[PDB]
């Protein structure tokens, strides 16, 4: 049965640990892929860790946008190895989601001025879209959001240090049925983390151009969209300045570059995931701002430690567990964090939102390099 | 269908070998996890060996309560390897059971003063409970017991060398529905081995404080409990003194520290599993005491050798095979023994109760260190 | 349900990347088979990469027609390894296809003057045919074509540098029910790539004797056949001369030897897959000739790059995805290319025909030797 | 559905290659078990290679009747590895068969004077029988034979160089329901190869005491048995004298010791599998004797080469494919051969009887030692 996606996020007060792969630690001896940009997507039966591999192993002489990059998946928490990983697509930029019937995999490959997104439904090539600006077509590097048998994704074409072009897609059974170009002057959208919420999609993305706060785009199934930035003074990007009075135009201070991230909107409140360090990808924390989606103050209520500030963090993205998998009355919000080591590989940890009792700690990669 | 758990243990006269993993012997060359605290739990379809990994392999650089510890499972008798193990939870103390529909996994992680038990039903986080004494929340390190779609576990919070706090839990579909704190002054319960018996749960645990005999707690589905110590003069813990007149309270002689163990109650009789050595974790034996549950004499009837006294034993725990898996009219009692080697890893052997003819022997780890 | 095979190939304008295994790159460290002559065949559920192994691993001291050669299969895109490969048959020449119910595997083994093809249906030996010319009985080294519960293959017996004997087979449930010897004087058929098309089978093969263009044979379910060569001046074999005015008699210029290849017939048009180099197995390209099946000119319309001319290509063959797997109204044409390295092993890439936007690129093996 | 086992062996004229694992060749680099006494048994869905492991890998320092020996299974033709093998039982002597519903596994372990056979049905311990002569209880080391939901096996207790005791067992759902001790003075039965034939079981075994011809026992479902020796002058054991006039009793010339073997009875005819060398386990051949079961001449009709006389053979045993798996009207006879190398390990090849065209060849182990 197709996932309805019409329930809301039930509110959470903390984040409980879900999975830890320990990829690099086992890969010191075992045959483990060198992976980057991992993400997690859940079927109605199981959750899977998707990853991009260079076709190389840890402690091997073969270890950015190469032809050898492929998208592969393993069950969540298992090591990415050649002996247990399922092939998905050829991709140096990817997204994957399950609409309740079959997996949808989007894989981008080709040259930087001629990249094509390859859409695969149940492992079958169903649609393609070529680059329309001819400057590195790229996508979420996290799970797409599916509502009522239709899955949605955001792709960016253009420069990564100036104004680019951003498109929203509606995908049904692997076929693109509607596309809308976002009219967003002076905005920058990269590597969006999208989730379904009450038959609508909310995406929180990365401003690589001039934004230390995170831009967002929210749209319905007809791709009627609204855009903006998260107005919290708790800035979500990395690099970023210190917490001051925020703004939701793009905040230019330390706004150049960034990191893939996520946020969960709860009315006017927001759950913010960000690095602990303001200049590097070190540490991670979950911050609840009761008015952060629209208010410009730097006041928050709940802070949960995820990764300690002396340990390497990296990309982070959102994923959801639908009621068809949980049996609950809501959509449970969850997130993964990539712990980059270095070759250059990463391990992943995942957390899920609960209203029950939690604790902050540090779950780092912990491999002696 | 949910496991009824209303039949009794049918009586057994011996123990037949069920599984042997040979983890360390294969891991001298193959890619095998360094595991500790293994245990076995059975679904209506298959039995699985659960284990805690440090995220490291045998003969590796990376090889107690660390953030990298995870609970993983393999089919029974297979080697714990990164290429065949299913991830279960992040845990340095764990319990797992199957209610007949889905696996329930309990995983404890976090700091020693802030540990939280994470309950997972069908891989979905369903409930959590924080440490309530803030001194190392810990659980069975063996399978929980399930009766009529509800699974039961015992957790300990407090010191491991004095009086602590002990709680019983009723868990339905991964949700805690009832908790009772055990009023047990001058008792110590650690690492309980629980089994279902005639719609009731019987747990035999480890007295780390001042007991060389094993304490027990038995409760119904409403958590109405009775407590006591195994009165047999055949003392079940390690370390222990020589077999003398036992007591129905804690026997203080060599009562400090201990080892995880099990016992099967048969009316006033008891099947006792214990180490052969009275001072170290060497050897194992199964002893049938026809009046050992309530009588203080050191007389027994049947002794079966399991592990020879020159070979390394360790933790031991009980597990059961329900009529839904066996097709029988009773609940078959079974047990595993961990053979600790050393890194520090262990291999596991498992035995099941039969009424047919058996033999005592030695099935040790057999690796060359 | 048996595959109908009565729909036609829907026309395609480009080829989208489907799979990439990166076998040699992972095999620099991991346990990966040394494979040759790979091919891909699809079930109604999944596509599988079939391959022949010498029973040896990459970077191993054990690494043409040997008794140790076996046919093995993995899911498409996964590495050929001893820990994930399914055994199929003992074969130094093989073909495999799925009729919609079960896999049919044809495996040829034995001495060069006494070889026998072993037919296996659902892993069960169902029929055999011995060599009738006693000079290396051999078969497609690609997927057989199945129409209406009956699968078809072409086998060659005789010399590889002169006139040989060629037979067509009808195989139902692994049993040969009809055979016809092709009356083809001055023709040479080796390693045919066969596909179903409107309840008919079209095979494009390799002329090792005196042909730089590719011969073809097309037959119905009663094995009533027509034969000929591809009249295009775009010659499809390797080695070959430069593109000039071609013919569909055998073109003798550089006609000696050859390489396994494929072509897709579209009325009087043809999609031609060939190496970029005219003297060696380097590079690959997809060429659309609107009148190439019957016209002798060297004019074409669409050229798509697949493998760059500085990179190693090799065998190439056709495979199809039936409507029972895609849900479409047509049979989607697809193809694989073997990238030979060196031991002597190869990695595989696969492409499928789409009517949407594509791009040419180079997806080479990429292992540093 | 339970296998009927009431059809006869349909006659065959040759043997076609079924599987080849190449375990030692891959195990020169990969993680492959050191195995001995392999055999093959088929479910209604698939055939599996069963094997005994010392708990050690090829090229490892850990590499007869040890406690570490276990019975393990893989799909047929796949390498015996720790990452793909299913655990079956703890055994240094074993038998396994599928009655059409579940696997039955018989595993013998314990000391030489106290060994017990452990019967496992669907992985559940269902019955045990201890040694009754206290001199190495042992069993077929090949598949048991199942007729009408009941499986049959032959076990030997006593000396391997004199008169011993032999018992027939009827096993239904893993439970022994009838046992008969064979009254066979001056006979020796070791390592029987049993097959079903027209609701009856025929076993051909090894005379280790004083027989260079193979003894046989045939019984119905009520264990009413007849005994004798294969009267053919083509002697089936190894060591053996040259082919001369045979006898219906044990032939004392080179009768001491022997090797596990098989024969298929066809009325008064017999298909005989034996080594090519008369003094060592080198080579293998399939010999059809039209009157060999009762006639004492050394004349035969069909000889098929299996393993060349310069290559290492070893144990050989029979297995069958029932009509529930093949869909045929008869029971197809099949056999495996163990190719012993050396550590001391072996690979396996398997053949099945067909009435179509075959060829003799040599499929040896092929590893460089
Ligand atoms: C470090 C400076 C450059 C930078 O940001 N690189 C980004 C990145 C990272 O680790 O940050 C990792 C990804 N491999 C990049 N994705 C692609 C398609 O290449 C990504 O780049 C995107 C998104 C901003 C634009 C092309
Ligand atoms: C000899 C070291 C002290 C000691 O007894 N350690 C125990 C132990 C062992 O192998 O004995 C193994 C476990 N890893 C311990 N469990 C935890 C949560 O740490 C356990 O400790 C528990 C139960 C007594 C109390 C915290
Ligand atoms: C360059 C060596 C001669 C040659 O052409 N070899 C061919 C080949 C190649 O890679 O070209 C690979 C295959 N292993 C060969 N197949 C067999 C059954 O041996 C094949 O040979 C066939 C088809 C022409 C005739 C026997
Ligand atoms: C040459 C050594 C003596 C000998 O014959 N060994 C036999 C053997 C072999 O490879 O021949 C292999 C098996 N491992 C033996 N089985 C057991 C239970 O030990 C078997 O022995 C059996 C059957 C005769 C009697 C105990
Ligand atoms: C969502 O849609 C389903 C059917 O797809 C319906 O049964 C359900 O009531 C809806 N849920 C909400 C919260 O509106
Ligand atoms: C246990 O309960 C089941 C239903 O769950 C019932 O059919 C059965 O009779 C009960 N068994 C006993 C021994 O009371
Ligand atoms: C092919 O045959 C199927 C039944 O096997 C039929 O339903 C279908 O219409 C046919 N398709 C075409 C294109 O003729
Ligand atoms: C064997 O028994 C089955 C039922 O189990 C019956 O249908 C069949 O006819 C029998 N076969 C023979 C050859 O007697
Ligand atoms: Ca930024
Ligand atoms: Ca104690
Ligand atoms: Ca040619
Ligand atoms: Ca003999």
């Amino acid at each position: 049965v197709k996932l309805a996606g019409n329930s809301s996020l039930c509110p959470v007060s903390g984040w409980a640990p879900l999975s830890k792969d320990n990829s690099v630690r086992i890969g010191s001896k075992g045959d483990v892929f060198v992976i980057r940009e991992p993400f997690i997507s859940c079927s109605p039966l199981e959750c899977r860790t998707f990853f991009l591999t260079q076709g190389a192993l840890l402690n091997d002489k073969h270890s950015d946008r190469s032809p050898y990059r492929t998208l592969m998946s393993v069950p969540i928490g298992s090591v990415p190895s050649p002996y247990n990983a399922r092939f998905e697509s050829i991709a140096w930029s990817a997204s994957a989601c399950h609409d309740g019937i079959n997996w949808l995999t989007i894989g981008i490959t080709g040259p930087d001025n001629g990249a094509v997104a390859i859409l695969k439904y149940n492992g079958i090539i169903t649609d393609t879209i070529k680059s329309w600006r001819n400057n590195i077509l790229r996508t979420q590097e996290s799970e797409c959001a599916c509502v009522n048998g239709s899955c949605f994704t955001v792709m960016t074409d253009g420069p990564s240090n100036g104004q680019a072009s951003y498109k929203i897609f509606r995908i049904e059974k692997g076929k693109i049925v509607k596309s809308v170009e976002m009219n967003a002057p002076n905005y920058h959208y990269e590597e969006c983390s999208c989730y379904p919420d009450s038959s609508e999609i909310t995406c929180v993305c990365r401003d690589n151009w001039h934004g230390s706060n995170r831009p967002w785009v929210s749209f319905n199934q007809n791709l009627e969209y609204q855009i903006g930035y998260i107005c919290s003074g708790i800035f979500g990007d990395n690099p970023r300045p210190n917490d001051k009075t925020g703004s939701c135009g793009p905040v230019s201070s330390n706004g150049a570059n960034g990191v893939k991230g996520f946020s969960f909107k709860y009315g006017n409140g927001v759950w913010i995931g960000r690095t602990k360090s303001i200049s590097s990808r070190n540490g991670f924390e979950m911050i609840w701002d009761p008015n952060g989606w629209t208010g410009t103050d730097n006041n928050f209520s709940i802070k949960q430690d995820i990764v300690g500030i002396n340990e390497w963090s990296g990309y982070s993205g959102s994923f959801v567990m639908h009621p068809e998998l949980t049996g609950l009355d809501c959509i449970v919000p969850c997130f993964w964090v990539e712990l980059i080591r270095g070759w250059t590989s990463g391990s992943s940890i995942s957390f899920c939102g609960v209203n029950s009792d939690t604790v902050g700690w540090s779950w780092p990669d912990g491999a002696e390099l």
